[PDB]
């Protein structure tokens, strides 16, 4: 069965105007900015980009590749897809 969401879970993550985007969920490093309550920091592979979100926007990636993890124009998401694939732990600062 599932568990919460944690650190280093991958998934597809989805903000309003975007497509489900490969994203992982990170760490909050000492010293740095906690998210809102019942909020995960998202890091979005390919953009690099950090925003907040709760888990009715995370579609954990081994059950949803099938259906999002697909070529898209946007700027950055097959960089993204190439990422979460093949080195989704890694530092990407």
């Amino acid at each position: 069965m599932p568990h919460a969401f944690k650190p280093g879970d991958l998934v597809f993550a989805k903000m309003k105007g975007y497509p489900h985007w490969p994203a992982r969920i990170d760490d909050i490093a000492d010293g740095a900015v906690k998210p809102p309550p019942n909020k995960y920091p998202i890091f979005f592979f390919g953009t690099h980009e950090t925003a907040f979100l709760g888990p009715k926007d995370l579609f954990p990636y081994d059950k949803s590749k099938d259906k999002y993890g697909k070529p898209n124009k946007r700027k950055g998401f097959n960089e993204g897809l190439w990422e979460i694939q093949n080195n989704p732990h890694a530092s990407y600062s």
